[PDB]
């Protein structure tokens, strides 16, 4: 039974609002989420994190913020058309949506603005630098089995004892969690553990795009081969992800129903907007582009792109994209809106193992067209490719810079935590001080909650120590990471 | 004259507008289409690089023009929602025509909130300064205030007051003031229409006219619209466009659009407060240091009062007993919330209270002017900021550099304003002229969109006219003011350095 009053939860993790509440009171609860997200520095920090073009110095190219805001308007159009199209059938009052029309919209808009919020300084190359740097240190490939036997892992406590323990299972989880950083998983850690934004459970579920646990070592399941594409949460949040699996009526590895609207609005706006930037960064011409599209496929091309191409020609360039946007928007937003209503049962359970755009439909054929033109003629450009190469070194150098903090022993590091300045560790003292306090309080809070006596305690302290470091790096700008790297290499 | 919002919340455009009936769902769609143009406009992306109080702030954690205009967007929402909700309960809504125009009411504010500042020049009020100063040295409007005569300090020729009329010295008199009175807002109106051409819905385009004074106004203002005409809100280049806009919305001369008063409020409130949040981030002072500046800035506080409900309230809430970024990040969203819960409705009421003078558009006040213990709160920041935030020496210095950057940039392109009409016109037609190598290449730099507006507007002239030379020059300096003003802090900075051969 599709009852959206049972999913759109307006309760919080802390200081929750309780009991009853008007249709207007439940609104103001979600209007408080808007003010919490818009005024957040983590959303401001996006005008300096990069989307497609690293460090692009002309504002006319989209950043993560201007992109996320355009996703926000596409999700509004999709949500408003699902409410209108589902109102053509009046199934709203049958689905519990008769009094949750605003929260339906608002959660999408807000969780559209908050994807990507946890992405590291250099896009898929921050992710790369981090996982690669941690694999070389704590090889998760070796802990896969049992034993045993020549364990190539530089951490002592995390090497598998030959030596069997069920505490060797903790070892296995940690080694794979830390080597599988993901913007989506780090986004959940960001809003809860690090920012403590409070927020409604619904809004916090609207940013959970993936359901695979980072520590997942086994490359399974079929039923959920798509929703478990990338990790969506870390070992450090297994508990929080459980409290939400309850609060939103989600099954294990099941997604929130409104996440599918954002994912559609995300894919829809980056495909076209990246080609708009490419022409602005003068990688090619409006004409040059058109032929790339034609050589890439009466059909849909004529309905959408050909349509805008002839309309553009007697700014022919302004002109070109204003329509291409509209034509794509007029044909793909309704396809998504209906495809949502069509598969609503599996989407409400959050088990639907496909994306809102069907590789079958000619409508999805249009999206893969836009993405393949960009992959061949934009993401392959050499100025993009080296800024990609530079960022991988910046982040990998930052990690090696701070490696001496991961080298200390539990006693020596804990000493450094309490004694802010330790005499015999001047270098580690000053390195520790560079770590943002927010990131430091999260390590303290989580380690305080541990059993001091436990034989697993040393293993958890190191996990949260490595997670504290990953929190620092990832919570950085493209630009702040580059400056810090140069400052600390004594070249600036 | 009855408060009827069917006569204001229009659904028409100036170009390729739809006509006929239109369902309530059709009217929402028509304003949601505007939304897609404003958000997807490059003119708004250009804000993540424009200055907000802090020039070229190198950490995203400080606000730009986009992030500030974004937070203002949310303050106008929280006010329309409290203005209309209070109106549906009493009486009414349907008696004002808002029963079917509820979504458009919100969307108009929300969108025209993102679009203030859209016309602001690269270096804030110092772009405004650098531009008016550089043009005053050329076209002294001080001399053409009266008649004659007698030694016109005007550096142009076809613009000196002659003489010996010519009752066309009034056109001269008008232009000599318009170009010396560029304004972030008046340039915003030119921007959405003449230059960017989004064709926005007359209602939406009325929500951005924060002022009603024409730039060419050479008078000492009136007494009724003695507020709404503090600064210019439009240029002579749009005198006609504002006529048709004043009609479609049934506005009398110098009367504001009813939703603009909401916008000033969303603006007034988001900056003053957010600026102090940044100052603390920039370590100018501490959240503690800040406080002292507030109660030492307050007056007649005595005992229980407003300061206590809002800032005192947040002061004790901050010093432990909750945190999650440790007292400061805490102090700020309480101070934000407290200021918001106790001010958004107050403003909301002021709207409903004077809604006739506010809807007929004549109310010579803003929804936060009166000596109410609530305006007293705004001035507190506002005055705390002007003394200990905007006066910092690193802020004052980058303001000085920006004045030089924009001022040199105008002097670099000064050669195009010196050519004669026939000389300039030739360079326009044949994009490349042989005896003007320097002037040709300077011309190619002037981004097209700005150029098309010069051709478009001049083509529409009477070439035979004795006015034609003077209109050619107005539209020429506007083409230059358009190029400069439509620049980022950083692009204007790089251009000055690229063209001074220092980088
Ligand atoms: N320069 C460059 N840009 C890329 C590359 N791949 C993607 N982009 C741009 C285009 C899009 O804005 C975005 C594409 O990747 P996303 O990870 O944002 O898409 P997707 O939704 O599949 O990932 P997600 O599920 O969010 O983790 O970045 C690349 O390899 N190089
Ligand atoms: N750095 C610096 N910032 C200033 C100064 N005066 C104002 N600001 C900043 C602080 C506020 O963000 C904002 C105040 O002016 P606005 O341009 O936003 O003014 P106003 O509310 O009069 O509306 P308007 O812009 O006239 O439409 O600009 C100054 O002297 N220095
Ligand atoms: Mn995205
Ligand atoms: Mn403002």
């Amino acid at each position: 039974q599709i009852d959206f009053r049972k999913k759109i939860n307006w309760h919080r993790r802390y200081r929750s609002p309780q009991g009853v509440k008007t249709e207007h009171e439940i609104l103001r609860i979600f209007e408080s989420d808007r003010g919490r997200i818009i005024n957040s520095p983590a959303i401001r920090r996006l005008q300096q994190k990069t989307q497609v073009f690293p460090l692009e110095r002309n504002a006319a190219v989209r950043t993560r913020l201007t992109h996320s805001m355009e996703v926000q308007q596409v999700g509004r159009y999709i949500a408003k058309e699902i409410l209108s199209r589902l109102k053509e059938l009046k199934l709203l009052e049958a689905y519990g949506l008769d009094e949750l029309t605003g929260p339906f919209e608002s959660i999408v808009e807000m969780s559209c603005l908050m994807h990507d919020i946890g992405n590291p300084p250099f896009g898929h190359f921050g992710e790369a630098a981090i996982n690669d740097w941690f694999r070389q240190r704590l090889h998760p490939e070796d802990a896969e089995s049992q034993p045993l036997t020549d364990d190539r892992c530089s951490v002592a406590a995390l090497r598998l004892r030959d030596g069997e323990e069920p505490l060797n299972e903790l070892r296995r989880k940690i080694r794979q969690d830390l080597c599988h950083f993901e913007g989506n998983a780090q986004g959940i850690r960001l809003v809860h553990t690090l920012m403590r934004m409070n927020l409604t459970w619904a809004q916090v579920g609207g940013i959970l795009k993936y359901t695979r646990p980072a520590w997942w070592r086994g490359e399974t399941p079929e039923t959920h081969h798509y929703l478990m594409k990338k990790p969506g949460y870390y070992l450090s949040e297994e508990a929080y992800i459980a409290r939400l699996r309850k609060e939103l009526n989600l099954a294990l590895y099941s997604r929130f129903p409104l996440t599918w609207i954002m994912e559609a609005a995300d894919d829809i706006s980056y495909c076209v907007a990246d080609l708009e930037d490419a022409v602005e960064k003068r990688i090619f011409t409006v004409e040059q582009l058109y032929h790339h599209l034609h050589e890439a496929w009466g059909s849909l091309f004529s309905l959408v792109v050909e349509n805008a191409w002839e309309k553009s020609r007697s700014s022919t360039e302004d002109q070109f994209f204003m329509y291409l946007r509209v034509n794509t928007l007029n044909k793909l937003v309704p396809y998504a809106a209906q495809r949502f209503i069509d598969n609503l049962p599996a989407i409400f359970a959050g088990t639907f193992n496909h994306a809102l755009l069907e590789d079958a439909s000619e409508c999805s054929d249009l999206l893969k067209l836009y993405k393949n033109v960009a992959v061949k003629h934009v993401f392959s450009h050499p100025d993009v490719e080296r800024l990609e190469l530079q960022g991988y070194r910046v982040i990998s150098g930052l990690l090696e810079i701070y490696r001496p903090l991961l080298s200390l022993s539990l006693s020596d590091f804990t000493e450094l935590v309490e004694k802010e300045r330790v005499k015999r560790f001047p270098i580690e003292s000053r390195l520790f001080h560079k770590l943002s306090t927010r990131h430091r309080l999260a390590y303290v809070e989580a380690v305080s909650k541990l059993p001091s006596d436990s034989p697993e305690f040393p293993l958890w302290e190191y996990y949260y120590r490595c997670r504290l470091l990953q929190d620092y790096i990832s919570g950085m700008t493209d630009l702040y990471a580059w400056d810090e790297y140069r400052r600390l290499m004594a070249v600036e």
